[PDB]
């Protein structure tokens, strides 16, 4: 296991959801974004492992789950089977990372992604050690039911710019979004 990650897309009120929908329009290079990030390892021969909660997963058109080229894990305390489509589920964030420190998915992770809920965001961020927040600014504001966690600046601090993400404003359907990256290590 490599790093540690958490990608996010939040509205301008810090909305992630509503109804298990996006806030917003779909968003295309949004997506491709998400995927790139997610499927892209830093190591041949190696996968990278996507960690959502069961509300996360839900939320996916099916036709996408799993999502493929990564192995999907399902954080759930309620389920006692992986959902179908799903290859492991865990209880928790500390039992799905010692799963990765099993000879089972041993040698064969690199970079570990957390894409949701908040609840998992808040797990993650609470998991002493390095992290790396990878933000999606959405520059408006959306009706939303759930939220991202407030960062913490004195701990995060915004990188002035990262390797593969672009540093200006993006628009998609009258939309304006920027990419950032926050990173911590305590
Ligand atoms: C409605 O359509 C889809 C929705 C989803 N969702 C909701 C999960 C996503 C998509 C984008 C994203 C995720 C989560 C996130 N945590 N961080 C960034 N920044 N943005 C995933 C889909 O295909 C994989 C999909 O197919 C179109």
């Amino acid at each position: 296991v490599g790093s540690l990650n958490c990608i996010v897309a939040v509205s301008q009120n810090m909305g992630i959801g509503k109804n298990g929908d996006l806030p917003w329009p779909p968003l295309r290079n949004e997506f491709r974004y998400f995927q790139r990030m997610t499927t892209t390892s830093s190591v041949e021969g190696k996968q990278n492992l996507v960690i959502m909660g069961k509300k996360t997963w839900f939320s996916i058109p099916e036709k996408n789950r799993p999502l493929k080229g990564r192995i999907n894990l399902v954080l759930s305390r309620e389920l006692k089977e992986p959902p179908q489509g799903a290859h492991f589920l865990s209880r928790s964030l500390d039992d799905a990372l010692k799963l990765t420190e099993q000879p089972e998915l041993a040698n064969k992770v690199d970079m570990v992604w957390i894409v949701g809920g908040s609840s998992v965001y808040k797990e993650a961020m609470n998991h002493p050690g390095h992290l790396k927040l990878f933000v999606t600014r959405i520059m408006q504001d959306f009706e939303s039911d759930t939220f991202f966690p407030e960062i913490d600046l004195e701990k995060y601090k915004l990188l002035p710019e990262y390797p593969g993400v672009l540093s200006d404003v993006q628009e998609e359907k009258g939309i304006k979004y920027k990419f950032e990256v926050y990173e911590k290590n305590d």
